[PDB]
C-alpha cells in the first residue's frame, strides 16, 4: 500500500521505520513540518546543559540518510494543513514554497504529538523547549547575550531538567510555578525533595509566583516583586497538535485528542493514531488512559507496523502509565493511574521507607515506597517511588505486577535479588505485601 | 503453643520474631550452638574489607534485648544435640558446663543452617568464613600476624565478596579454584568480567588449580608450583547442619538436607524445617529446588508463623532461584532453572547487549541479557544478565514475570519507566521479546 505519515520523529519515524522491516515494496512518504526528523526530544534538555554535546546524539538521521537506509521519503518543512479523508488525500503546505498540494494514501498515521504552550508575552528573552530548532535557538540566544541569570516558569519533568541542566551549564537559574503543585505524575506530599535539592545548591524558587510583566530585562511579579533576567524559559505544559484534523471526519474528544481501538485505529477505514495524539484505557484498570511518553509511541508504532504489514493479530492491551524523572540525586516515579483518578475507586494505602540496601553497605540512602490498591479486589492500583538510590528497579518490578494483575498481598511472594549492595531479605516491595495484612 | 527453635539467625531469629508479632502469649526459646545471634553472615566479607567499621553492624540483636523487646528466650552456647521427635523434647547440650538437658516442645523450628566445608588440612594459617567468631578470628589474626599475601580457594560468590575485601584492604590476594566454573549461579561464558576484573588489577589467579600439601607457610600446589602465603581463606563449599538429626524419625535426603512440603513441614508432625536446611521445588517448572539464600530463609519464616500462629492457607509457591552478586565495578545476577537444569527441556536462548541507559548519557556501560524459554510452551525459564549498571533491576524484573509464567513474546508489553538516565523507550527486555520471533 501507499503509506502517509505525519510527524517524524518519536511515533512517526519508528513506525515507518518498522514497516520498511517488515514491508520492502509499499511505498512510504513523511510529512514533517519543521526542519528536522528523528530528533532526540528527550535528550534536549542535556544539549542545553552541555552534558550532551556531538549533535549525533541530539538527532538520529537526516531525510537524505533516512531514504538511502530505508527508501523512506522525509519531506521535511511540509506542514500538512487538512486531511480529505473522504478522497483519501492530505493537503500539505511546502513552508519554502508556500505552495500547497495533495498526496493520496492507501493507509494513514498520524504522529503530530503536541506542541508547548506558551504565555504569550511579547518577548525577545523568553523561549519554549520541545525540538531541535528550539534547542539551537536556546544555545544561541545564551552565547550571543552572555546569559547568567535566567528565569524557568513550570514544574514539570521539562522545566525540572532544563533547570539543572541550566544551573550544570554554570548559569543562575530561578524557578517559580503559579501554584504548590510541582511535579504533579508524582504524589504531591512525595516531592519534598526537589526543593530541597534547590535548598542545597542555594537555587531561588518561588512558589504561587507569576510574571505578571515583562519590560526588556525587567520582570514583573505576581507578588509584586521585580528583578531582572538575562533569559526566561516557559514550560507551563502542552496542547495537541490536532487543529488540521479538525475539518475531516476523524472523531476528536473536546480536548482535541484522538480516541483510538487497540489497534490504533481512527474511526475512519485506513487511519490510525499514535503517540502523544491518541487516547486509549489503561491496561489493569477499565478507564480511560493517555499517556503522551516515550514508551507508548514506540509500542503502538511497532503494533501499527503489524497491523498493516505484519500479523493483525498483535494488539494493544491498555496502559500502565509508568513514568519516571531525575532530578539532581534524587529519581522520582510512579506508575498506575494518576493521584487524581483514585477517587474512582474505594482505595487503601500502604508506604515504607527504608534504605535502598544494606545500612552497613557504603552509600546508602533511603527509598520511599508507596502502593495504593483496591480494597473490593486487593489490586494495585497505582505505585510511587522517591530516593536517590533505587527508584527506578521498584517501580520497573511493580509495573511487571500490575501488567499480570498481582494483588497487594502477592507482592509477598516476589523473589527479590538479594545482596548486600542491591536491597534487603525482605525488599520494601516484599514489605508492601506484610503491611498490607 | 511452646515453640522451640534450633538456630538463631536468618531462618530462626527471623521465624522466632515473627510468631511473636502473632502471638503474644506462647513461650518461645530458641537454642544457637555458637556466641553470636542474629550475626549479618551477609556483612562478613565487608566487615573483613574493614568497610563495616563499627560491630553494630555485623550484629542485630543480643539475646538481652532480644527479650526485652521481644519477650523471647535465647539461650546461646547451647548445642541441640538430638531430637527426641516421639515424645516432643530436644537433647540440648550447654557447652559452657558440659551438662545437657531435655527441653519439650509443642512445636519444633529447625534452621540450623550449614557449616562451611574444610579441605581438612593440619595449618595454623587456615579459615574458613560463617560467622562472626570466625571474622573476628581472622580479623585478629591478620593483625597479630601483619598478613599481606592470602590465597583465596574457591571461586563461589562469598569468596569472590572475601577476595574482593581483603584486596580493598590493601592486602594481596591470590584466587584459586578447582575447576573453571567460578561463580556457578551464572551462565559460564557471562562470567568472564570476573577474570577482566582480575586481570586489570593484577590479581593472580589459577583456574583447575588445587592444593596439595601444606608445610607452614609454604603451600604446594596441583600445578607443582610452591608459593608462599601467610594466610588460607578456604571457600570450598558447605555441608547441612543435619548430624543431630539423622537419629530422629525425619525423613533426610542422601546429601543430608530435609525435603519439606509447601507448609515447610517435615514429614514429621509438628516439626517445621527453614533454611539452608530445608529443599522444595520451583514456582515455574516441576523440578526440585534448593535454594540456599536469605530470600528464601526469611519468607520461609513468614510463613512458618502464619501456620504456626496465623492464616494456615498461605504456602510456598516454590522457589524461582533469583541471585545476585557483586564483583568490583560489575554486578552478575540470574533467575530460573540452573545452566545445568536447562538440560531436561527443550528450550531457545534470546539476547541482547546494548547501553544501560540513553547512549548520550553519561557513565553509560553495556548491559548483556539473556533469556532461556521453553519450545513447547514459549514460557521462560532463566533469565541472567551481567554488566556495570542495571543488571539487578532487568533480573528482579523478570523474576517478577516468571512469578506469573509470562512467555517470552509478552515481554514486548513491559512497561518501562523510561527517561535518559534509566533505560530506552524499546527497554532490554522488550527487546527480548521482539527478538523472540
Ligand atoms: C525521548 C523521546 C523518544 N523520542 C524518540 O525516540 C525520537 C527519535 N526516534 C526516531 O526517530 C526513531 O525511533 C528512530 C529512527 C531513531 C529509531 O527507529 P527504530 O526504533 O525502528 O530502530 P532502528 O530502525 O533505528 O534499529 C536499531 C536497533 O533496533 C533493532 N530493532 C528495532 N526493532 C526491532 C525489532 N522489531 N525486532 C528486532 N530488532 C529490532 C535493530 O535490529 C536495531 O539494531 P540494528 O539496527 O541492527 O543495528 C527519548 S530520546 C529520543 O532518546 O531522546
Ligand atoms: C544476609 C544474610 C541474611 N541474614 C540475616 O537475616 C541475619 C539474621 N536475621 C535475623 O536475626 C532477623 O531477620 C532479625 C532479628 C534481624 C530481624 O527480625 P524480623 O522480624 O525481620 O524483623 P524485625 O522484627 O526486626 O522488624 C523490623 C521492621 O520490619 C517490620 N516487619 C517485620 N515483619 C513484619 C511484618 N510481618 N509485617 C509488617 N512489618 C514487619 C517491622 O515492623 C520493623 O519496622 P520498623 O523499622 O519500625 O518499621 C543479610 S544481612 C542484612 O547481612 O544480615
Ligand atoms: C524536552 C522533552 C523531554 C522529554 N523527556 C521525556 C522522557 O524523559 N521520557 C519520556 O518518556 N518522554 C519524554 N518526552 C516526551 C516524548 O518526547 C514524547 O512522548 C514523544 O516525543 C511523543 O512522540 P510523538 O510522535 O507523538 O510526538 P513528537 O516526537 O514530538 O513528534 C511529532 C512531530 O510531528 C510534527 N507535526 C505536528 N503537526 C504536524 C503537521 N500538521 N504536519 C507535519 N508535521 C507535524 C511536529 O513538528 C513533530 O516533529 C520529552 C519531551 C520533551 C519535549
Ligand atoms: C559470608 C556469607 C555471605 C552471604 N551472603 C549472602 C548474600 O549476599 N545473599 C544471600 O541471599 N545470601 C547470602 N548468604 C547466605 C545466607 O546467610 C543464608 O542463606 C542464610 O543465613 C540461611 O539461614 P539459616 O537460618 O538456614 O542458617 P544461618 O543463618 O547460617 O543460621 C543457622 C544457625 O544455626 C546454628 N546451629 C546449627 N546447628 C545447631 C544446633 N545443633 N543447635 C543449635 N544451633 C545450631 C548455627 O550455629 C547458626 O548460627 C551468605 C552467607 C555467608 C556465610
Ligand atoms: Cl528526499
Ligand atoms: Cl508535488
Ligand atoms: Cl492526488
Ligand atoms: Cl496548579
Ligand atoms: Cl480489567
Ligand atoms: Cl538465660
Ligand atoms: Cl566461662
Ligand atoms: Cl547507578
Ligand atoms: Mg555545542
Ligand atoms: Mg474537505
Ligand atoms: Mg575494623
Ligand atoms: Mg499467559
Amino acid at each position: 500500500p501507499k503509506i502517509v505519515v505525519v510527524g517524524a520523529v518519536a511515533g512517526g519515524a519508528t513506525c515507518a521505520s518498522q514497516i520498511r522491516r517488515l514491508d520492502k515494496e509499499s511505498d512510504i512518504i513523511i510529512f514533517e513540518k519543521d526542519r528536522d526528523m528523528s530528533f532526540a526530544n528527550c535528550a534536549l534538555p542535556y544539549v542545553i546543559g552541555e552534558v550532551v554535546e556531538d549533535r549525533r546524539y541530539a538527532l538520529a538521521y537526516t531525510p537524505e540518510k533516512f531514504y538511502d537506509r530505508k527508501q523512506i521519503t522525509v519531506k521535511t518543512y511540509h506542514e500538512v494543513i487538512a486531511i480529505n479523508d473522504e478522497r483519501q488525500t492530505v493537503s500539505v503546505l511546502n513552508r519554502k514554497t508556500n505552495e500547497q498540494f495533495e498526496e493520496s494514501y492507501d493507509k494513514l498515521i498520524l504522529s503530530p504529538g503536541a506542541s508547548a504552550n506558551s504565555l504569550g508575552f511579547e518577548s525577545d528573552i523568553t523561549f519554549t523547549l520541545r525540538n531541535l530548532e528550539d534547542t539551537d535557538a536556546i544555545d544561541q540566544f545564551i552565547k550571543a547575550n552572555q546569559v547568567d541569570k535566567v528565569l524557568v516558569v513550570g514544574a514539570g519533568y521539562v522545566s525540572l531538567e532544563v533547570l539543572e541542566n541550566l544551573y550544570e551549564r554554570g548559569l543562575h537559574p530561578t524557578l517559580i510555578h503559579r501554584s504548590d503543585k510541582i511535579n504533579k505524575l508524582m504524589d504531591a506530599d512525595m516531592n519534598q525533595p526537589i526543593l530541597d535539592e534547590l535548598d542545597k545548591r542555594e537555587i531561588p524558587y518561588r512558589l504561587n509566583e507569576e510574571i505578571n510583566a515583562i519590560n526588556g530585562n525587567e520582570i514583573t511579579f505576581k507578588s509584586g516583586k521585580v528583578e531582572h533576567y538575562d533569559m526566561i524559559i516557559e514550560g507551563v505544559g502542552t496542547h495537541p497538535n490536532s487543529k488540521f484534523i479538525e475539518s475531516s471526519n476523524i472523531k476528536l474528544d473536546r480536548k482535541g485528542f484522538i480516541p483510538v481501538n487497540d489497534k490504533f485505529e481512527t474511526n475512519v477505514p485506513n487511519i490510525y493514531a499514535i503517540g502523544d495524539i491518541a487516547t486509549s484505557h489503561y491496561r489493569h484498570v477499565d478507564l480511560p488512559a493517555s499517556v503522551p511518553l516515550a514508551w507508548g509511541a514506540h509500542r503502538a508504532a511497532s503494533i501499527v507496523a503489524e497491523q498493516i504489514a505484519g500479523n493483525d493479530t498483535i494488539e494493544f492491551k491498555g496502559f500502565l502509565g509508568n513514568n519516571i524523572v531525575k532530578f539532581f540525586d534524587y529519581t522520582f516515579a510512579s506508575v498506575g493511574v494518576k493521584p487524581n483518578e483514585l477517587k474512582q475507586f474505594d482505595y487503601k494505602m500502604v508506604e515504607v521507607t527504608q534504605g535502598a540496601h544494606a545500612n552497613y553497605y557504603p552509600g546508602n540512602s533511603p527509598l520511599h515506597l508507596r502502593v495504593y490498591y483496591d480494597t473490593s479486589n486487593r489490586q494495585i492500583l497505582r505505585a510511587a517511588a522517591v530516593g536517590k538510590e533505587g527508584a527506578d528497579k521498584r517501580i520497573d518490578v511493580l509495573s511487571m505486577a500490575m501488567m499480570n494483575q498481582l494483588t497487594v498481598d502477592e507482592l509477598t511472594e516476589f523473589e527479590v535479588a538479594y545482596a548486600p549492595p542491591y536491597s534487603h531479605p525482605k525488599d520494601l516491595i516484599n514489605m508492601i505485601g506484610y503491611k498490607a495484612k
